[PDB]
This record gives structure tokens, sequence and C-alpha cells, in this order.
């Protein structure tokens, strides 16, 4: 359904989504440039977005993925993930990664449903990389769950 | 609410619950003996059950926990977990553990809500310890998520 | 070479070894009882010792292993490890574990040489379970390296 | 002691070092370009070399480091690592990574001595990414030990 295409021009409407995932606009711009940003449109409305950054050799990661609140929960999330996997294949990558907070129960499900498997956990991650205490779904988000998926 | 008390007598009604979690009745009997089995009643009806087995030094694990299907989703799950943590405290244990399949999204939430933090993952676990392919919530259950919780 | 046999009687000479690995005599006694303690003699002299404790279901761990300083570095270490693996086999265990501090470079080698593979890391472990700062080989020992080895 | 400076010209003498670490010349060229390659000279002789590749956002990794065999073991190894950490700081990175095979006991020590801490293990890594069986120090190298180090 969703029509996804490459992106090169960032505007307030787009930053709104990218900022839903990564609050720090600074860090966003870093990988937004060094990485590939794709935008998904549903007609004329900006549905969602996701960035593919290249990390370790032969390894690529989804450094950011988001869907407009008024349009999420409709299945666009899964479409983007499954799509990022395809862009990653044509990129010749061997393994694709992505990670979120231990509190993000929903995502922990979604990603796995798209083939991702949990690799390891970066303990105290959010504790040392953030000033305040992040909370979500009655859980203290303080660990970075790392997931991966081999393409072969 | 739920009234939990020690258990020493196993009967079909009880095995029904223990088998909800661990299918293998053999393995169950092993830790059922070497471990402490508690039963929770809601009046005269057998609500749920859970076993506390001692693993590493100063470490105890919830090798099994279940709640009657016709009574689960009412909050008894959380009560048992929170209760097992108390039995574990009086047992002088330093850390308490518990782990489930990566597909068990619901549990991954519950346990964390009771303080548990994800430790590490036992990759391909269910692949080598089971013959068939376990599936749940549209996810291929094949990894053993290990969680823990220090008591101090 | 080393002659290893079951043990049931603890004496100062034996505690000296067990305490080389685990300083806390209290914790030692715990698993010393609940676990199986084997002693290795080289003639009439107490060469070394090791304890096999049963942790998770079908899983056994070497909660302690040591060799008299005046006799270590002669290869008795490896013999005990390889021996504990055999006792573990006859015990019908599926997997055997053992872990040490990230600073224990020597052991990280030894164990792997006996088939052990690194599983996961318990970050900050020694930080929360000990009062002082442990140091060894110019490394700040603060992480618990968990290793395992399937028996099949 | 060692004089380290940026590099842009690759010659047989340099590839000799880079290939000591990563045999695959192909993969080397990939990160050799997308990454920053520094060379360390001890007078007029090419002492060693190391490459800083940028992986995850705010994260940089030492994708390759080596020292001329006839000059290693003199402490140049440590100098390069400690130097890569400084180049990484001025690069504004938050965390720096580096990983080697579980068999590389020597490095497991070196890196830790430079502040690196073991993060997680990529099981069966070398089994699926290499055709032959790698061996070293009487150990079957088949796991990728991942280390990291926060810069703040
Ligand atoms: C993460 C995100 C992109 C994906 O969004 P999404 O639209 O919410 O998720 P989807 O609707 O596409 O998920 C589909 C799965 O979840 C399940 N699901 C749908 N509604 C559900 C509900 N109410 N409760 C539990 N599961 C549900 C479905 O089973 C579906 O799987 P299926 O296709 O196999 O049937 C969106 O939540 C978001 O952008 N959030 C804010 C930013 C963020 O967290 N970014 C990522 C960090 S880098
Ligand atoms: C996993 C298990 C132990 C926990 O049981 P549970 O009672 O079913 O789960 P809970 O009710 O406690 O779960 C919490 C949910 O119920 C809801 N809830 C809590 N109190 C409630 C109440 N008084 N009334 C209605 N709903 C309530 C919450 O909304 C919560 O969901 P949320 O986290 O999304 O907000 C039980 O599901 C089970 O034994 N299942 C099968 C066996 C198995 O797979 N075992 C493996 C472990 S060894
Ligand atoms: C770790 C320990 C169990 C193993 O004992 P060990 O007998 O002393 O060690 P080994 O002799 O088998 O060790 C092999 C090393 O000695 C060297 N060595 C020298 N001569 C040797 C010989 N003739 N045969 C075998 N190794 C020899 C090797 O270089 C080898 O190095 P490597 O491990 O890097 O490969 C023992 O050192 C000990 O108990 N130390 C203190 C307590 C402790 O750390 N306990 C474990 C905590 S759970
Ligand atoms: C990794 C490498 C660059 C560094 O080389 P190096 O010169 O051999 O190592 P160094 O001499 O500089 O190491 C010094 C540290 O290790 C320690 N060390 C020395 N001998 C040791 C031993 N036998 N066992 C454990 N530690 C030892 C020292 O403590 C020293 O630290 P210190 O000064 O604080 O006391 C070199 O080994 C190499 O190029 N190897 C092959 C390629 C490879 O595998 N590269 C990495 C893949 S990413």
């Amino acid at each position: 359904k969703l029509r996804i295409e490459l992106g090169e021009e960032t505007n307030d409407e787009l930053y709104d989504l990218l900022l839903l995932a990564d609050p720090s606009k600074d860090i966003v711009d870093e990988y937004l440039e060094r990485g590939e940003c794709y935008t998904a449109w549903a007609g004329d409305e900006l549905a969602g977005v996701y960035v593919l950054l290249k990390t370790r050799p032969q390894t690529v990661e989804i450094v950011n993925i988001a869907v407009k609140e008024s349009l999420q929960k409709k299945g666009f999330g899964k479409q983007l993930v499954l799509d990022a996997i395809e862009k990653a294949k044509k990129l010749g990558a061997d393994t694709i990664e992505i990670g979120t907070g231990n509190s993000s129960i929903h995502q922990l499900s979604l990603y796995q449903k798209c083939g991702f498997r949990i690799q390891a956990i970066d303990h105290d991650f959010f504790l040392r990389h953030y000033d305040e205490d992040i909370f979500e779904n009655g859980i203290q988000c303080r660990d970075m769950v790392r997931l991966y998926l081999d393409l072969l």
C-alpha cells in the first residue's frame, strides 16, 4: 500500500517524524546525512520514514523508523521494516540490525515478527546516555535491546 | 487477594497448571522435588502455581509459573511473580532469575513490570532442545530470553 | 596423572583451596553442601579441588575450582576442568557452565581450551556484589563472563 | 614514541600490515575508504597502522589494527589503541568499539588494559563467515568478542 521513495530534502513535516524516534535533532542530522533516508507516502500525506545507516563492515542498521501517530497502528510500521530489509538486501549487506529500549514491548514484538532476533543487551545504556529517567508501559527503560537479521 | 501457600502434594489438578508452562512432565518432577513448589488458591479453586528452584550460589530462579486459563488475565500473574520475589528474599538469595521464549511478548512485559531486567539471550535454544518448531503470536520462538533481579 | 576422588570431609587444608577461588566461606559452605565436591590428590599431597553444583534444569555449573599455588601452572588446572566435564556427563546434564571475572585473562583461555564458549556478560556484577574494587593483571574486574558447553 | 599521522596513500608495505589483521583485501578496501586510516612510523620504518570506521550513530569502531611482526611486543600495540581512542574523542564520538576472536587471548587483555570492556559475544560468528576452521593458542576461534568504551 504505502508508497516509499528516497529522500533528500528535510522539512519540518519530516523532522516531526524523525524526532518521534530520536529526540536529539543533532544526532539525527549526523546519520541523516551519512545515512540513507527513505520516506513513505500514503497519497499526498507523509505516512512515515526510516533511515538506513551503514555500521560495521557488510552490516547495516535501521538507525531510525517512525510513523505518523494519526496513521500508526494500521500496519505501516511492519511495511517499513520489511521494506528496509529489502533496501538493505540490494545494498549487498550481510546483516541488518536495529535496537530499542527494553521498555518498548510493542517494538520487541514487531521487529521479531519481521525476522529480527534479539542479539545482546547494552545494560545501563539509557542510564549513561540520558540525563532523565525514561519510562514507558510501566517499565523503567534503561537497557538497549540489540536485534539483528542475516540476509542469506 | 490470591491466597498462596506451600505445597507438597501433587495431583492431576495441579499438574495441569505446571504442564501449561513446562510440557515435559519428566523435567517438571525433577525440579518439583529439588525445588520449592507454592500453590495459590482463590477460595477453594486452584488459581495458579509457581516453583522456586535454587540455581547458582546465592541465586534462585522461577523454573515454572502458571495460572488457570479461566482465571488468568485478572492480575494473578503479577501477584505470583511479586510473591515469588518475596519468598526468594526470605530465602536469603541475592539474585532471582526467570526466562521465557523470545516470542512470549506478554511475559517479557509482565516480568519487567515486576522489576526483572533482561540479562542475555540463549540463541537457538529451543532449536536444539526441542524437536518441533514452536510458534506464538506470529513469532518463531527459538531464543531463550534470560532475565534477572537483584534483591538489595 | 592427578588422582581425583569424591569428597565429603572438609578440613583446613581443603578450605584453603576453596577459599582461593571464593573468599566468602559462607557462600562456599552453601554450595559445598548442596553441591558435589571432588578433590584431586597427587600422591599424598592435596593438589586441587572443584565443586559441581546443579543450577538450571539439565544444567550443571562448576561453582568453584582451584589448584595449590605451589602446584598450579603444571597442567592440573586443565585436568580438573576436563574431569569436571566427565563427572557432568555421567550426571546426565545437557549443558555445563562456569564463569569468572573479565580480568581473569588466563582462565578465559583455559576454559575455552577445554571447549567452553563465552555466552554472555553480567555487567557491573562485581560492582554490586562486592564492596571493594577488584583488580587483576592491570584490569578492573567488574564483569562476570559467563561460559557454557553442551554435552552431546 | 611512535609517530602517528593520517594516511591516504596505500602501498604494498601498508597492505602488508592491514592484511595481518583482515586477510580479505576486498573488505579492507571497503572500510579503508569509508573509514579513516592512520599510520604510525618509528623513524622511517612503517611501525604499524589502524583504521577508524564510523558505525552506529555517535559510535566509532577500530575496524583494523596491526603492528609489524618484527616490531610488535614492544608496546606499540598499546600506543595505537590509546591513540585511536584520542582520535575518536576529537571525532565527537560517544562510544568506541573493537572486537576480536575469543581465541585472541592476548588482545582480550590488551584492549581491556586500555579501558575496553567486553560487551557481548557473536556466537558462531567465524563459523558462518569463514570457510575453514580458525585456530589459535590451542583454542577454536569461532566467536566474536565485542568490546566497547564510552568517552565521557
Ligand atoms: C515503531 C513504529 C514505526 C511501528 O508502528 P506501528 O504502526 O505502530 O506498528 P504496526 O501496526 O505496523 O505493527 C504490526 C504488528 O503489531 C500487532 N498489533 C497491531 N495492533 C496491536 C495492538 N493494539 N496491541 C498489540 N499488538 C498489535 C499486529 O499483530 C502486527 O503484526 P501482524 O502484521 O503480524 O499482524 C511506530 O510505533 C512509531 O513510529 N513510534 C514512535 C517512534 C519510535 O518508537 N521509533 C523507533 C525507534 S528507532
Ligand atoms: C505468563 C502468566 C504466568 C502470567 O499470567 P497472567 O495472570 O495471565 O497475566 P497478568 O494478568 O498478570 O498480566 C498483566 C495484564 O492483565 C491486566 N490486568 C492486571 N490486573 C487486572 C485486573 N484486576 N482486571 C482485568 N485486567 C488486569 C493488565 O492490563 C496487564 O496487561 P498490561 O501489561 O498490558 O497492562 C500466565 O499467563 C501463564 O501461566 N501462561 C501460560 C504458561 C507459560 O507460557 N509459562 C512460561 C513461564 S515458566
Ligand atoms: C585457574 C586455575 C584453576 C587452573 O590451574 P592451573 O593448573 O594452574 O593452570 P594450567 O597449568 O592448566 O594452565 C595453562 C597455562 O600454564 C602454562 N604452562 C607452563 N608450563 C605448562 C605445562 N607443563 N602444562 C600446561 N600448561 C603450562 C601455559 O602457558 C598455559 O597458559 P594458557 O592458559 O594461557 O594457555 C588455577 O590457576 C587456580 O585455581 N587459581 C586461583 C583460583 C581461581 O582463579 N579459581 C577459579 C575461580 S571460579
Ligand atoms: C593486536 C596487535 C596490534 C597489538 O600488538 P602487540 O604489540 O602484540 O601488543 P603490545 O605489546 O603492544 O601489548 C601490551 C599489553 O599486553 C600485555 N601483555 C604482554 N604479553 C602478554 C601475554 N603473554 N598475555 C596477556 N597479556 C600480555 C601487557 O600488559 C601490555 O600492557 P601494559 O603495558 O599495560 O602492561 C598485534 O598483536 C597484531 O597486529 N596481531 C595480529 C592481527 C590481529 O589479530 N589484529 C586485531 C584484529 S581487529
